[PDB]
């Protein structure tokens, strides 16, 4: 997430711990439901940037992360066009579908979205609830 220094805004990592008492859910909950919460209590306040942190921790328990991929896009292209950029130069760029998964976008970017005083753009909270609902899918598998 991000710590105000000074009215400016910094990335503030998760801590090691912060990870373990996550990737430990599922490892000992393994998906199933009480994870749906488990990760939207973590997820509170991130970046796009962390939310993925923390995924990467599980791509071995891989069986799921194909259909999470599947509602991202599903929800990107819902994004690509409803709200597009729909273009620039010097001013930072309007936040695509692959901008607020945070594969096409920078840590300071996704901030910069977040905390710009003209418009500001919760792509932490936005992915993180398209996360939420590619998350049900996996839930009912089982």
């Amino acid at each position: 997430p991000v710590q105000q220094i000074g009215g400016n805004y910094v990335h503030l990592p998760l801590s090691p711990r912060t990870l373990n008492a996550w990737v430990k859910l599922i490892e000992e909950k393994k998906f199933g439901a009480e994870v749906v919460p488990g990760f939207q209590a973590l997820s509170e306040g991130c970046t796009p940037y962390d939310i993925n942190q923390m995924l990467n921790c599980v791509g071995d328990h891989q069986a799921a992360m194909q259909i999470i991929r599947d509602i991202i896009n599903e929800e990107a292209a819902d994004w690509d066009l409803q709200h597009p950029q729909p273009a620039q130069q010097g001013q930072l760029r309007e936040p695509s579908g692959s901008d607020i998964a945070g594969t096409t976008s920078s840590v300071d970017e996704q901030i910069q979205w977040m905390y710009r005083q003209q418009n500001p753009i919760p792509v932490g909270n936005i992915y993180r609830r398209w996360i939420q609902l590619g998350l049900q899918k996996c839930v009912r598998m089982y």
